[PDB]
């Protein structure tokens, strides 16, 4: 019997969260992919050699039932950014707080993702800044790119795995 890791994509809206998760379970770039479904991904994913389900939820919208669960009983958490939008920084602590609101915990395991780094002609926020967000809330840094061709897709979602096996 395989492990099931439950994760949740969180951010602002027009970061990156649904291209990357198409970009993690389908390997393609969808661009301009309509910004208001929410749904979730299942699919057998093998991460350091050992395979496991990822039940992933890609977040949009005020409430949702769905989006309430998964916040519940999830195992880990992407807190997205897009390095063009300062606004997506700046609303990071906002995520972080509402993740361990919901588990009722001092820490659970998270990673930073910084998308859209292949826009550097328009980047907004600093490596310097990722890294000094990450080492305040004691979380894993990565910087990813979800247009074509991709860049840390993968790694992004088998690193927070790793965070979950590691406790
Ligand atoms: N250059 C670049 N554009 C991206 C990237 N990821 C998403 N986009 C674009 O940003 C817009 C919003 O992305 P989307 O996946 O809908 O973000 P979401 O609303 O958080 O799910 C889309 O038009 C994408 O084409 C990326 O890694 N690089
Ligand atoms: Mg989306």
């Amino acid at each position: 019997n395989l492990p099931t890791y439950k994760l949740v994509v969180v951010g602002d809206g027009g970061v990156g969260k649904s291209a990357l998760t198409i970009q993690f379970f389908q390997k393609i770039f969808v661009p301009d992919y309509d910004p208001t479904i929410e749904d979730s991904y299942l699919k057998h994913t093998e991460i350091d050699n050992q395979w496991a389900i990822l039940d992933v939820l890609d977040t949009a919208g005020e409430f949702s039932a769905m989006r309430e669960q998964y916040m519940r009983t999830g195992d880990g958490f992407l807190i997205v950014y897009s390095v063009t939008d300062k606004a997506s920084f700046e609303h990071v602590d906002r995520f972080h707080q509402l993740i361990l609101r919901v588990k009722d915990r001092e820490s659970f395991p998270m990673i930073l993702v910084a998308n859209k780094v292949d826009l550097m002609h328009l980047r907004k926020i600093t490596r310097e800044q990722g890294k000094e967000m990450a080492t305040k809330h004691n979380i894993p840094y990565i910087e990813t790119s979800a247009k074509d061709p991709p860049l840390n897709v993968d790694k992004a979602f088998h690193d927070l795995v790793r965070v979950i096996r590691q406790q």
